[PDB]
Protein backbone atom coordinates (compact mmCIF):
# COMPACT_ATOMS: atom_id res chain seq x y z
CA UNK A 1 0.00 0.00 0.00
CA UNK A 2 1.48 3.33 -0.81
CA UNK A 3 0.77 6.61 1.38
CA UNK A 4 -1.56 9.05 0.04
CA UNK A 5 1.45 11.56 -0.73
CA UNK A 6 3.36 8.65 -2.63
CA UNK A 7 0.37 8.45 -5.17
CA UNK A 8 0.59 12.89 -5.63
CA UNK A 9 4.07 11.45 -7.20
CA UNK A 10 2.76 8.85 -9.39
CA UNK A 11 -0.11 11.11 -10.72
CA UNK A 12 1.94 14.41 -10.56
CA UNK A 13 4.53 12.57 -13.27
CA UNK A 14 1.79 10.58 -15.11
CA UNK A 15 0.22 13.90 -16.13
CA UNK A 16 3.28 15.00 -17.83
CA UNK A 17 3.70 11.66 -19.39
CA UNK A 18 -0.33 12.38 -20.74
CA UNK A 19 1.42 15.47 -22.38
CA UNK A 20 3.01 13.35 -24.58
CA UNK A 21 1.52 9.45 -24.34
CA UNK A 22 2.58 7.94 -27.75
CA UNK A 23 6.18 9.13 -27.62
CA UNK A 24 6.83 7.76 -23.88
CA UNK A 25 4.75 4.77 -25.33
CA UNK A 26 7.14 4.42 -28.15
CA UNK A 27 10.35 5.22 -26.14
CA UNK A 28 9.26 2.65 -23.29
CA UNK A 29 8.58 -0.11 -25.91
CA UNK A 30 11.64 0.28 -28.02
CA UNK A 31 13.91 0.51 -24.44
CA UNK A 32 12.06 -2.65 -23.22
CA UNK A 33 12.72 -4.97 -26.35
CA UNK A 34 16.64 -3.18 -26.75
CA UNK A 35 17.17 -4.34 -22.76
CA UNK A 36 15.46 -7.76 -23.44
CA UNK A 37 15.52 -9.18 -26.78
CA UNK A 38 13.14 -11.86 -25.60
CA UNK A 39 10.36 -10.00 -25.28
CA UNK A 40 10.07 -8.81 -29.05
CA UNK A 41 9.45 -12.21 -29.32
CA UNK A 42 6.16 -11.83 -28.04
CA UNK A 43 4.88 -9.47 -30.94
CA UNK A 44 4.16 -11.14 -34.20
CA UNK A 45 4.08 -7.89 -36.02
CA UNK A 46 6.82 -6.68 -34.47
CA UNK A 47 9.89 -8.69 -34.67
CA UNK A 48 10.29 -7.36 -38.58
CA UNK A 49 11.33 -4.17 -36.90
CA UNK A 50 15.37 -4.02 -36.83
CA UNK A 51 16.18 -0.45 -35.86
CA UNK A 52 15.33 2.00 -33.85
CA UNK A 53 13.79 4.17 -36.68
CA UNK A 54 11.67 1.58 -37.75
CA UNK A 55 10.62 0.71 -34.38
CA UNK A 56 9.46 4.85 -34.36
CA UNK A 57 8.07 4.98 -37.84
CA UNK A 58 5.47 1.96 -37.36
CA UNK A 59 1.86 3.40 -36.49
CA UNK A 60 0.68 -0.22 -35.43
CA UNK A 61 3.53 0.20 -32.52
CA UNK A 62 2.97 3.35 -31.78
CA UNK A 63 -0.91 2.84 -30.91
CA UNK A 64 0.19 -0.05 -29.31
CA UNK A 65 2.19 1.70 -26.49
CA UNK A 66 -0.82 4.14 -26.87
CA UNK A 67 -3.11 1.10 -25.68
CA UNK A 68 -0.50 -0.24 -23.05
CA UNK A 69 0.07 3.14 -21.35
CA UNK A 70 -3.83 4.06 -21.64
CA UNK A 71 -4.50 1.25 -19.54
CA UNK A 72 -1.42 1.55 -16.83
CA UNK A 73 -2.72 5.19 -16.04
CA UNK A 74 -6.32 3.88 -15.98
CA UNK A 75 -5.29 1.90 -13.06
CA UNK A 76 -2.81 4.65 -11.29
CA UNK A 77 -5.20 6.72 -11.07
CA UNK A 78 -6.89 4.08 -9.04
CA UNK A 79 -4.25 4.28 -6.71
CA UNK A 80 -4.52 1.06 -5.49
CA UNK A 81 -8.21 0.11 -5.72
CA UNK A 82 -7.79 -1.12 -9.87
CA UNK A 83 -9.24 -5.10 -9.16
CA UNK A 84 -11.81 -3.97 -11.59
CA UNK A 85 -9.00 -2.92 -14.20
CA UNK A 86 -6.46 -5.12 -13.36
CA UNK A 87 -8.68 -8.14 -14.05
CA UNK A 88 -9.11 -8.11 -17.73
CA UNK A 89 -4.86 -7.50 -17.74
CA UNK A 90 -4.41 -10.31 -16.04
CA UNK A 91 -6.71 -12.68 -17.85
CA UNK A 92 -5.21 -11.67 -21.28
CA UNK A 93 -1.49 -12.11 -20.20
CA UNK A 94 -2.44 -15.32 -18.05
CA UNK A 95 -4.28 -16.65 -20.75
CA UNK A 96 -3.51 -15.52 -24.58
CA UNK A 97 -0.25 -13.58 -24.60
CA UNK A 98 2.06 -15.64 -21.80
CA UNK A 99 3.32 -12.91 -20.09
CA UNK A 100 5.48 -13.54 -16.90
CA UNK A 101 5.69 -11.43 -14.03
CA UNK A 102 9.89 -11.19 -15.37
CA UNK A 103 8.55 -9.39 -18.18
CA UNK A 104 6.72 -7.27 -16.06
CA UNK A 105 9.53 -6.24 -14.67
CA UNK A 106 11.18 -5.55 -17.80
CA UNK A 107 8.43 -3.33 -19.12
CA UNK A 108 8.97 -1.26 -15.36
CA UNK A 109 12.45 -0.90 -15.65
CA UNK A 110 11.63 0.71 -19.09
CA UNK A 111 8.70 3.26 -17.75
CA UNK A 112 11.38 4.50 -14.77
CA UNK A 113 14.62 4.74 -16.97
CA UNK A 114 11.96 6.56 -19.49
CA UNK A 115 10.09 8.86 -17.06
CA UNK A 116 13.77 10.01 -15.75
CA UNK A 117 14.81 10.17 -19.00
CA UNK A 118 11.92 12.78 -19.91
CA UNK A 119 11.12 14.49 -16.46
CA UNK A 120 14.33 14.00 -14.14
CA UNK A 121 12.81 17.24 -12.87
CA UNK A 122 9.64 16.17 -11.25
CA UNK A 123 11.46 12.50 -11.22
CA UNK A 124 13.91 12.54 -8.15
CA UNK A 125 14.52 10.20 -5.65
CA UNK A 126 10.76 10.01 -3.72
CA UNK A 127 8.78 10.22 -6.94
CA UNK A 128 10.91 7.29 -7.71
CA UNK A 129 10.57 6.10 -4.56
CA UNK A 130 6.76 5.82 -5.11
CA UNK A 131 6.42 4.84 -8.60
CA UNK A 132 8.57 2.02 -7.62
CA UNK A 133 5.88 0.99 -4.97
CA UNK A 134 2.92 1.57 -7.58
CA UNK A 135 4.09 -0.95 -10.12
CA UNK A 136 5.21 -3.16 -7.63
CA UNK A 137 1.59 -3.36 -6.17
CA UNK A 138 0.80 -3.67 -9.89
CA UNK A 139 2.83 -6.88 -10.30
CA UNK A 140 2.23 -8.55 -7.37
CA UNK A 141 -2.08 -7.90 -7.54
CA UNK A 142 -1.42 -9.52 -11.49
CA UNK A 143 0.64 -12.31 -10.32
CA UNK A 144 -1.86 -13.37 -7.54
CA UNK A 145 -5.02 -13.00 -10.66
CA UNK A 146 -2.66 -15.03 -12.59
CA UNK A 147 -2.31 -17.84 -10.28
CA UNK A 148 -6.40 -17.45 -9.82
CA UNK A 149 -6.58 -18.84 -13.37
CA UNK A 150 -4.06 -20.88 -13.08
CA UNK A 151 -1.04 -19.36 -14.62
CA UNK A 152 2.33 -19.55 -12.48
CA UNK A 153 4.12 -16.76 -14.48
C1 LIG B 1 2.58 -2.12 -17.94
C2 LIG B 1 2.26 -3.37 -18.31
C3 LIG B 1 1.34 -3.71 -19.42
C4 LIG B 1 0.10 -3.20 -19.73
C5 LIG B 1 -0.72 -2.13 -19.02
C6 LIG B 1 -0.34 -3.89 -20.91
C7 LIG B 1 -1.55 -3.69 -21.54
C8 LIG B 1 -2.02 -4.27 -22.70
C9 LIG B 1 -3.32 -4.02 -23.31
C10 LIG B 1 -4.31 -3.03 -22.77
C11 LIG B 1 -3.38 -4.79 -24.44
C12 LIG B 1 -4.51 -5.00 -25.44
C13 LIG B 1 -5.49 -5.90 -24.76
C14 LIG B 1 -5.23 -7.34 -24.28
O1 LIG B 1 -4.80 -8.20 -25.07
O2 LIG B 1 -5.06 -7.43 -23.03
C15 LIG B 1 -2.09 -5.50 -24.51
C16 LIG B 1 -1.76 -6.48 -25.45
C17 LIG B 1 -0.56 -7.19 -25.54
N1 LIG B 1 0.43 -7.27 -24.59
FE1 LIG B 1 0.47 -6.11 -22.93
N2 LIG B 1 0.64 -4.75 -21.36
C18 LIG B 1 1.67 -4.68 -20.47
C19 LIG B 1 2.88 -5.43 -20.53
C20 LIG B 1 3.24 -6.34 -21.53
C21 LIG B 1 4.56 -6.97 -21.74
C22 LIG B 1 5.58 -6.66 -20.67
C23 LIG B 1 4.44 -7.85 -22.77
C24 LIG B 1 5.51 -8.65 -23.45
C25 LIG B 1 6.81 -8.74 -23.21
C26 LIG B 1 3.10 -7.65 -23.30
C27 LIG B 1 2.65 -8.32 -24.46
C28 LIG B 1 1.42 -8.08 -25.08
C29 LIG B 1 1.03 -8.61 -26.37
C30 LIG B 1 1.79 -9.73 -27.07
C31 LIG B 1 -0.23 -8.12 -26.62
C32 LIG B 1 -1.13 -8.41 -27.79
C33 LIG B 1 -0.94 -7.44 -28.99
C34 LIG B 1 -1.39 -7.52 -30.46
O3 LIG B 1 -0.65 -8.15 -31.27
O4 LIG B 1 -2.39 -6.82 -30.81
N3 LIG B 1 2.40 -6.74 -22.53
N4 LIG B 1 -1.31 -5.22 -23.42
Amino acid sequence: VLSEGEWQLVLHVWAKVEADVAGHGQDILIRLFKSHPETLEKFDRFKHLKTEAEMKASEDLKKHGVTVLTALGAILKKKGHHEAELKPLAQSGATKHKIPIKYLEFISEAIIHVLHSRHPGDFGADAQGAMNKALELFRKDIAAKYKELGYQG
